């Protein structure tokens, strides 16, 4: 006898178990055991995946309901689980979208100089260097600051909830509600505070203050920066460390988008592709009973929409495990998520990847790995795969 399949699989992010091709093939809709002993539906290949992610009776919100399979605890409070709903039910929608494109004036060159001062700092010190504590989540932490409108020197100290907010526990976690409440009284500072006039909580403090928008609560216009700030730098500096990685590993490819940088944007789209940032499957909650595949799913049941399944599903992209820049549909991954939760920072970590990558190419041709690939050390339980250090030389 042996227990239900558990998930996650593994904390690998810079391979794919073989485990995913075969259920995928065998059983793309299938019943698996999270961390907290909740049963789930594990979807895997790209047509299951994109039907349960369009279709919002696979209910985002509903997964925070008292009672729920789960497949993690919440490290927010279960009304922030419901965040963009609550963004766009206070009229916000349009505001935020537009305060976080990577098109604002000056915001691309201000990346492109803090990646390239970060890279220069590396250089004088010597190698080794850590390209993820000392690169990537700089710049993910300098950029989301700049976007915020908060001052840069504050980055760190927010930076420093994330390791824990960002956890995949099987029970709630005292030290997540810390942080959070902290940062709240942060943010909920930063409305008040007359020198932040520009970025997302510049445009906050305006709304807040003007009068189509003076029953919107203040917990709201806090959460937004709590929130947007958390995301935006766990899901850049993750995406960009492991992309690099997968970068690293392909000589080929890097003297290609070194001699051809106006290559990098596909190049990107293909690390977006292949990412395997995301430690969990995304959870929704069955509001009805759906047939998906082989499998009636129950009112009330748990589904869990496996990233890579879709995105390596070779029946959607051929030779799947190969970056390719000459794909038909190249954006047609699930990096980004699908339907109405589709990641409302696409732009922004797009550009962050894109940018980190060009300067990382021009400055350090020569970048390799500093260790057998296997010494790299994935962090267990978190919602990200990524590695505790990247070293590198060059
Ligand atoms: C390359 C970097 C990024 C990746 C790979 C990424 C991935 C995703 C994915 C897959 C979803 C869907 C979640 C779901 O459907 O359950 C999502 C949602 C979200 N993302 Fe992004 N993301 C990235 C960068 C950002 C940035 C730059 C921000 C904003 C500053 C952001 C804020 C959000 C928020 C607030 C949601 C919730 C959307 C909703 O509930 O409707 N993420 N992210
Ligand atoms: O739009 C969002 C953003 C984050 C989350 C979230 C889920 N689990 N933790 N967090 C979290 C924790 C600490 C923090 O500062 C920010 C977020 C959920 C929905």
């Amino acid at each position: 006898a042996t227990v239900l399949l558990e998930v996650p699989f593994s904390a690998r992010g810079d391979r794919i178990p073989d485990a995913v091709a075969e259920l995928r093939t065998r059983e793309p809709i299938r019943k698996v055991r999270t961390i907290t002993g909740a049963e789930a539906w594990l979807v895997s290949s790209y047509a299951l995946c994109t039907q349960v992610l369009e279709d919002r009776r696979f209910s985002m919100k509903e997964t925070a309901a008292a009672g729920a399979p789960r497949l993690n605890a919440l490290t927010v409070p279960p009304e922030v689980v419901n965040n963009m709903g609550n963004i766009a039910d206070a009229g916000l929608r349009k505001a935020v979208m537009k305060a976080i494109t990577p098109k604002a004036p000056g915001l691309e060159q201000f990346l492109r100089d803090t990646a390239n001062s970060l890279l220069d700092n590396l250089i004088t010190e010597g190698a080794p260097a850590d390209l993820r504590n000392d690169f990537a989540d700089p710049l993910a932490t300098a950029l989301h600051c700049k976007v915020l409108g908060i001052p840069q020197e504050d980055g760190p100290k927010l930076f420093r909830s994330l390791s824990i907010a960002f956890m995949s526990s099987a029970d709630p976690i005292p030290a997540a509600k810390i942080n959070w409440d902290r940062d709240i009284e942060y943010m909920a500072g930063i409305l008040e505070n007359p020198n932040i006039t520009t970025g997302l909580m510049g445009e906050l403090s305006r709304l807040r203050k003007d009068p189509a928008y003076s029953h919107v609560s203040d917990e709201l216009f806090a959460t937004i920066g709590v929130t947007f700030f958390g995301a935006g730098v766990i899901s850049t500096g993750s995406f960009l460390t492991t992309a690099l990685i997968s970068l690293i590993q392909r000589p080929q490819l890097r003297n290609l988008l070194h001699e051809k940088p106006e290559l990098i944007p596909a190049g990107v789209e293909e690390l977006l592709r292949i990412n395997l940032s995301f430690a969990d499957g995304l959870p929704r909650l069955a509001t009805a009973d759906i047939q998906v595949g082989d499998v009636l799913v129950r009112k009330g049941e748990l589904v869990l929409v496996l990233l890579e399944g879709a995105n390596f599903d070779p029946e959607h992209f051929p030779n799947p495990g190969s970056i390719e820049l000459d794909r038909p549909n190249p954006t047609s991954h699930l990096a980004f998520g699908r339907g109405q939760h589709f990641c409302p920072g696409s732009a922004l970590g797009r550009r962050h990847a894109q940018i980190g990558i060009e300067a990382l190419l021009k400055k350090m041709p020569g970048v390799d790995l500093a260790v057998p690939i296997d010494q790299l050390v994935w962090r267990t339980r978190f919602q990200r795969r990524i590695p505790e250090r990247l070293p590198v030389l060059w």
